[PDB]
């Protein structure tokens, strides 16, 4: 019932099994509407799985529904990228998605554009730090459990955030490495802007219009 245990449990229960991965579409050197649609499908498919991870963070389910939505929606792309980066094999150009589908980076270029290159690069940096499951489960939680403008119960979010911070602190001790760990969180904000830049392009291009939920989330989150 420990907090770090519950966070690890949240992480483990919402990630695909390495023992049952889907290589049926994988192409190391591959030879467009359906690539863009794939990109959207990967985003939408990831949404329900991350929300399900969010709900397994202690205290998260206890917030007003408005606050849950605010936290989730604000951190979604940050979460998508982090979990992808941690799961994948950047040395081999392999991206492993939340449904267990394995695709080469080259297969992701048409849909994601320049963004998978940023993702794969980030995955390289993240993995070179050799962050254990416990520590990652903390960083993942902190990407979402953070103060946002428009929270009905910010002190509750603040309280939960610091509890996760101290979990990570205690686990690290089992000081230097902690700052570089928390330093991955502003780097995700940049990666999120980049996903947004990609959706922006695609929508402007208007070859495939984004599905309703992506569209709604994209439009609402723009501060202009
Ligand atoms: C990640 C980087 C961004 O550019 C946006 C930030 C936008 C507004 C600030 C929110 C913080 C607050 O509420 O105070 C975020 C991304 C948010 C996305 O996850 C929203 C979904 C995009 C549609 C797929
Ligand atoms: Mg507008």
């Amino acid at each position: 019932v420990s907090l770090i245990s519950a966070l690890v449990r949240a992480h483990v229960d919402s990630n695909p099994a390495m023992t049952s991965l889907d290589y049926s579409r994988f192409q190391a050197n591959p030879d467009d509407t359906q690539h863009i649609q794939q990109f959207y499908d990967l985003l939408t498919g990831s949404m329900e799985i991350i929300r399900g991870w969010a709900e397994k963070i202690p205290g998260f389910a206890d917030l007003p529904k408005a606050d849950q939505d605010l936290l989730f929606e604000s951190a979604f792309l940050e979460l998508f990228v982090l979990r992808l980066a941690y799961r994948s094999n950047p040395v081999e150009g392999k991206l492993i998605f939340c449904n267990g589908v394995v695709l080469h980076r080259l297969q992701c270029v048409r849909g994601f554009g320049e963004w998978i290159d940023s993702i794969v690069e980030f995955s390289s940096n993240l993995q070179n730090m050799n962050i254990d499951i416990s520590a990652f489960s903390c960083i993942a939680a902190l990407a979402m459990v953070t103060e946002r403008h428009g929270l009905k119960e910010p002190k509750r979010v603040e309280e939960l955030q610091n509890k996760i911070v101290n979990c990570l602190k205690d686990h690290v001790t089992f000081p230097n490495y902690l700052s570089k760990l928390l330093g991955k969180l502003p780097e995700l904000r940049t990666l999120c802007t980049q996903g947004l830049q990609r959706i922006f392009y695609l929508k402007l291009e208007d070859l495939v219009p984004p599905p309703a939920i992506i569209d709604k989330l994209f439009l609402d989150t723009l501060p202009f």
